[PDB]
DNA sequence: GCGATCAGCT
């Protein structure tokens, strides 16, 4: 997993904060995801915060807003420096202890894992190299950024921090953000037609990223998604509007630790089973990644699991073909990769960054 | 009381 510094530019910590990262000259946040923020509370890192006050943490309007709204994150409240997708700004890295200063431009490019969640595009003194975070890009995607080309064609990128979630052929192919929605969208209508009795509990992990399935869902059918907490969306209206605390709805994405054995009994995890002293009738619906073989027989991306319980594919993260086509598109000098997933090795997914990079 | 680690479990 990655440790927080490119060789390139050392003196900043992208997506840990802890160990060699409690000396940066400045912090990135590429999403609000707890994996990509180990140590961004330490009590060391809270103490090194008020001696050292030029060092800053930068992310998307989004990524602030969704942390400043835990309160563990709140001593940041005022050492948060947001700025805007798409738009080259120029940073002042300063050492404390030395005075040297070194001048780096940073790109937030869009990374469509979860609301917030940015790429990182830097040019300075030691080349231009490219952090990903964790992101699923289609086909084409990197082709199509402007803010990855100069005249026309693609920069040179000296080196790739690559999301290698799925960088296997085994994860050759991943239905699309579209057909993965519209699966959801035709079950859950199939569902709540039927009569007001009939719901729908959405059951998603506990993190940002199942937000533009909501906002779709309520959309399309016109029904608010009931939610534990839409507090850290109040400053953001176009999700907000899509998600409600009233249980009074056909579609519920609520949590509770017991859910499961809720469901066993027909209980939604907020607790009601029954409206007007009638029984709901309720269907889970399981966001999980499914993949296909490049033999590209595809199956249906609602998968029944039981009397009223489904899978439906989504997923936070490119497949291997998209790896690729981002990958040899880019043909950066270097790529690596951020994580060695417990299936493979270091050595077969150098295996496969090595061909798609220069020579 | 809190943090960091992990079994266990979604
Ligand atoms: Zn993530
Ligand atoms: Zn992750
Ligand atoms: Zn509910």
């Amino acid at each position: 997993s990655f440790e927080g510094q490119m060789a390139e530019y050392p003196t900043i910590s992208i997506d840990r904060f802890d160990r060699e990262n409690l000396r940066a000259r400045a912090y990135f946040l590429s999403h609000c995801h707890k994996d990509h923020m180990k140590g961004l509370r330490a009590p060391t890192l809270k103490r090194r915060l008020e001696c050292s006050l030029k060092v800053y943490l930068y992310c998307s309007p989004v990524t602030k807003e969704l942390l400043l709204t835990s309160p563990k994150y709140r001593f940041w409240k005022k050492r948060i420096i947001s700025i805007e997708i798409e738009t080259p700004t120029q940073i002042s890295l300063v050492d404390e202890a030395s005075g040297e200063k070194e001048e780096i431009v940073v790109t937030l490019l869009p990374a469509g894992h979860c609301p917030g969640s940015v790429m990182f595009l830097f040019q300075g003194n030691n080349g231009t190299v490219l952090y990903t975070g964790d992101f699923r890009l289609a086909q084409g995607e990197a082709a199509r950024m402007e803010l990855l080309h100069s005249g026309g064609r693609v920069k040179d990128i000296q080196s790739v921090y690559l999301d290698t979630t799925f960088c296997d052929p085994r994860f050759y192919q991943i239905p699309s953000r579209e057909e993965c929605l519209s699966g959801v969208l035709e079950l859950v209508r199939s569902w709540i037609t039927r009569s007001p009795y009939h719901v729908v509990w959405l059951n998603c992990k506990a993190a940002y990223g199942y937000e533009y399935l909501f906002t779709n869902l309520s959309e399309e059918l016109g029904v608010q998604v009931h939610v534990n907490k839409l507090d850290m969306f109040r400053n953001m209206p176009e999700i907000l509007h899509h998600l409600t605390t009233d249980r009074n709805t056909q579609i519920h994405a609520c949590r509770h630790p017991k859910a499961e054995e809720y469901f066993q009994w027909s209980k939604l995890p907020c607790g009601i089973t029954s409206r007007n002293r009638i029984p709901l009738h309720i269907i889970s619906i399981k966001p999980s990644t499914m993949w296909f073989g490049e033999r590209s027989r595809k199956t249906n991306v609602i998968v029944r699991t039981g009397e009223s319980s489904y899978r439906a594919c989504f997923s936070f993260h490119s497949s291997y073909s998209e790896i690729k086509d981002f990958l040899s598109y880019l043909c950066p000098v270097n790529a690596y990769p951020n994580v060695i997933p417990v299936g493979t090795t270091m050595d077969k997914v150098v295996e496969i960054l090595k061909p798609l990079c220069r020579s």
